[PDB]
């Protein structure tokens, strides 16, 4: 269950597998399987980590259905491989891989968005070493984030009724039909590493948790003392690990040694008095060392962490006991060269850009992010809503047990993964899934969420809120979003309803708050906004005008501004992004307050100065 | 040297001749003479009025070099031309034309931006007339505007050491070489038109002047009493000359009979109890009718006026005695397929921006605009700097006579033409000629300008203000600019200079605003600004983004708040426009807060914020 990020440390190394690889596209269903037993013929290069669809412009390989194949060669030190363990571990292929070392099948693995590994000790001989990744890109009905099996991606035009559009259709190129408003890249998004532990016993997992802060000061920038909870697991196989706790200067503040006991695991609880407090904006971070122990250390593990509490009370969300408000946006992991593919230079700039704005938070839209910006987030103390890639869902995978399954896989996964984040707040199962109608829909998809509700809440050691995004829907029969913790709704008043008309649409969502007003939870957009084509002005703007983008915004934020249970507004989105071609995708989302290369629009402006005047804690 | 706009009554009657015309391009210095005697050969069809540049696509016309020939045919009853006086009115050929009618050579007229007419009651005849229009575009060192004889337009690039660069010149195609920033649209650039005069007797010219006002109100609405004054010219051969005037709302308020003395004229005062002033935001005006007497009227014509005085003291700018503050810019005669030719649905929409943004003013750079233009910002309450062609100029035009002649010809003709405006406070004799340097060039200057200073002052029986708009320069060699009734500067620090470095370019500003505290004359900026292509954004804005271009008039404009005696604020430019091509115009000057399709940039609105909050009397 462990997935700790690979360390290296006096007992392990990481031996990074990024650079330029070998690549060739392969068949709509399958891929010859001699291309694992030798170098493959004819390769193209390909860039990992990135998506591989925008790094070949001689092919259309955006129009790619089905396999592609990955290769390359490395090569180690005996010397260092010598008595260890060897992981090779990847960070994300998306969707689906099989992966084969010197012509072994090491095992396969579905699921786009998280990471996997394989024990390689065995598989692996001294010299070249040729490792060949196939990469599956196919969405449908029953793969999560979702396609369409047949007709048109989400928001696309038809004319179904034409008898020659009903013929073309049957013989049509297969291609990916996503039934979401994001491209669908793939390949190897995020980086490759083999990395080394002890053979005998290692270190497997860590969770951190923070169990209870007395006293916490006014400011919320300490507390008289908080009561930290540590359960690390081992693998491998009268025997003890040491557990330290570093503070933001590297000075140990506690220790304990811990027996380890038969899973091997040990747990406990640390009381560290005076403790330096995460919050949004302060952001503060400790360091869990744990040394399994034989003066010799036989493995260790640093983990990050931070001390903080979060806590849904009445219609206010309390991080140390104090009521926050959400200003951000949904996020997605797009970029014009890379796809998906992460890029820390990007991560940086962004989270510079969430200062600028004075925003404090963002979700993970739609699909786990990686690794490395929610430890750029934990240091800079930037507040995050954690997504899986629950996307696209409607009845008809309510009832597929496969979907179910992938439902569950994609949560425990994501939180095993995410669970020592400070910056973590909040989990997101699902991003706009069909919850309204009549007769036994809603009943159905309550049916089929509330167990997975309850799966958030079993798997995360902190046991912090759990969420469902909701669409725009009648939410007078929607029986699911008012029973999370926190209702998320995304609304688009005005723009895909009630079209340039902001007084009809502030009418309408007074409506709606009213509703609300009533439910007794707290409530925030997790989207809300307009496509924005930079540089169209007008005196009155319409519609796609910069003006049209800043009058929305300040419309409705005056609206929700009333609201005292209304805690937080993360629009959408942080920048334009990628998406299948259709006639309401001007080359992709143009909802972004900051354009594609992270340029401000001029509603990005106005909302910086509103932020800018607006408290992370108390402003409600 | 009257010009009064055609009028239709009971005594005239006119014939407009706009439409599409028959058009053929001609030679460098030449045209067919024998054109005029037959319908052109093969025509090219072309819009009256309106520039011939960009009419059509399939030939080059922005390119052309040298003469284009127009015409067309007309005919009107015999009963309309019986008995009558027949004038034929140009509003503006640009830059030069001869005109033929059924053959004879009418005249020539040289001054592209002012209207002239021919008497052609004996050259027209029954049935259809053919009236041919010579029109030459040729620009050069004699011109008004200035041309280049040699080298590059204004702000053209060059590499002029290289052998083959200086070869290929001697071979080019001749091209008119602007030394002026806008793009010399040529052609009928405004309407045509036939009207009648009785012949034995008629008006020929109307001046109104507002001589004093007793006991203004504390608002400026009104006056206990206006003392107003009329000048009729007469034309043709005891007789006498009604004179009423009618308020806003057509009711007589006075009336005189005057007697017509011999070169025929009438004169005398009115004065005008409670009489509704002309204010800037605060349109009023009268309409004096004159009504040349034998029961019957002879000839009739219907002047409007306002009534209002204009004053400089110290350092203030005074109309109806209150202290003004300029808010506005120099705009543009320019559109997309009209060139420079006049569209009044484009100036009903502009005077309509101009109010929007809250602005009271603007600059008729840098030629005469349409009468039409005028009339409108009488009735909109906007103020008027009209400017005459003199933009290009130096020390090689302060020698040449039929220079100095043309410019007295543009100030007389202007004044001329303009005179009975209220919306007109100022007169501009020139734009960014060369004032400053060492040796004797200083004093050229000066005594080539000052007689020209002192002509506008003769010739406008008002006596407005007069200015020279001075370009960036070294301000303590020049002699001139510091002579005038107002200073009127162009400034580009932080653009030109000190390029984006907006803490130097304050510096920069505040050293030459020490110079002008000191000379003791009201000062106002005619031109700042900076080149924005819509749509380009950034967080820390550099040149040509949208914030840049904000910034550097949140930061100028911060400064010239401080000094009392900064009397205006005119920004270059109301809106992008088109010039010669070359390395530094993207399309044309994008110095517009407007883009050229008339849509506000960040900065607009900005201004728009910023004017909103500055009275137009008091602010200083
Ligand atoms: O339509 C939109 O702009 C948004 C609607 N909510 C879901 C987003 O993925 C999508 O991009
Ligand atoms: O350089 C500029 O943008 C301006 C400088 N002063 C004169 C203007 O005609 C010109 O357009």
């Amino acid at each position: 269950n462990g997935m700790l990020y690979p360390q290296s440390n006096d007992s392990r190394i990481v031996f990074p597998l990024d650079g330029v690889w070998d690549f060739r596209t392969a068949g709509e269903d399958s891929y010859p399987a001699e291309w694992a037993d030798a170098p493959l013929p004819e390769p193209l290069p390909m860039a990992v980590p990135g998506s591989y669809n925008d790094q070949n412009d001689e092919l259309n390989l955006r129009a790619h259905y089905g396999w592609v194949v990955y290769q390359r060669s490395f090569a180690v030190p005996s010397r260092l491989v010598a008595g260890q363990r060897m992981i090779l571990r990847f960070d994300a292929a998306t969707h689906a891989a099989d992966v084969y070392l010197n012509g072994q099948l090491l095992g396969s693995h579905f699921g786009g968005f998280l990471p996997f590994e394989f024990d390689v000790t065995s598989a692996l001989h001294a010299g070249e070493n040729l490792l060949t990744v196939a990469v599956d890109n196919r969405i449908g009905s029953s793969t999560l984030p979702v396609g369409n099996d047949a007709g048109t991606a989400f928001m696309g035009s038809d004319n179904a009724n034409v008898p020659a559009v009903a013929e073309a259709k049957k013989h049509a190129r297969r291609q990916n039909l996503p039934n979401f408003d994001f491209f669908n890249f793939a390949g190897l998004n995020r980086h490759v590493e083999l990395y080394t532990t002890p053979a005998d016993a290692y270190i497997a997992d860590i969770a951190i948790t923070t169990e209870r802060l007395d006293h916490i000061a006014g400011d919320a920038c300490t507390a008289a003392n908080a009561l930290i909870a540590y359960d690390v697991t081992f693998g491998g196989d009268g025997r003890q690990v040491r557990i330290s706790i570093l503070d933001g200067e590297g000075t140990v503040v506690a220790g304990v040694t811990a027996d380890i006991e038969r899973t091997a695991k040990a747990s406990g609880e640390i009381a560290i008095r005076d403790a330096k407090l995460w919050n949004p904006g302060a952001a503060y971070l400790y360091t869990a060392v744990a040394e399994l122990l034989p003066s010799r250390i036989i493995d260790a593990y640093r983990q990050t962490f931070g001390i903080r509490t979060v806590e849904v009370s009445g219609t206010t969300f309390l991080i140390n006991g104090k009521p926050f408000y959400f200003k951000g946006f949904g996020k997605h992991e797009d970029s014009y060269f890379h796809g998906r593919g992460t890029d820390d230079v990007l991560n940086v700039k962004d989270v510079s850009l969430i200062h600028w704005l004075h925003a404090n938070s963002f979700r993970t839209s739609h699909y786990p992010y990686a690794e490395s910006m929610y430890d750029l987030c934990d240091r800079e103390g930037i507040v995050i809503i954690d997504e899986v890639p629950a996307v696209g869902m409607s009845w008809l995978q309510y009832a597929n047990p496969l979907v179910a399954e992938r439902h569950r896989e994609a949560i425990r996964g994501m939180i095993a993964r995410d669970k020592n984040h400070p910056c973590i707040v909040m989990w997101s199962i699902a991003n706009e899934p069909g919850l309204d109608g009549d007769g036994e829909r809603p009943r159905q998809a309550y049916d089929y969420f509330r167990p997975l509700y309850e799966l958030a809440h079993a798997s995360d050691p902190q046991n912090r809120p759990v969420t469902l995004v909701c669409c725009q829907n009648d939410y007078t029969t929607d029986i699911t979003e008012r029973t999370m913790d926190v209702v998320c709704i995304n609304r688009y008043y005005g723009w895909y309803n009630l079209s340039g008309d902001l007084d009809a649409a502030c009418h309408a969502l007074n409506i709606e708050l009213d509703f609300w007003e009533n439910i007794g939870k707290p409530v925030m957009f997790t989207e809300y906004g307009a496509d924005t084509i930079e540089g169209i002005h007008g005196t009155h703007g319409e519609m796609f005008s910069e003006e049209f983008q800043r009058d929305y915004y300040a419309r409705i934020n005056a609206e929700i501004d009333k609201r005292p249970w209304f805690i937080g507004e993360q629009l959408w989105n942080f920048a334009d992004f990628a998406t299948f071609q259709g006639i309401i995708r001007v080359e992709g989302n143009r909802k972004g307050i900051l354009t594609r290369d992270r340029q401000p629009k001029m509603a990005a402006h106005w909302l910086r100065e509103r932020w800018a005047g607006i408290p992370d804690y108390g402003y409600k």
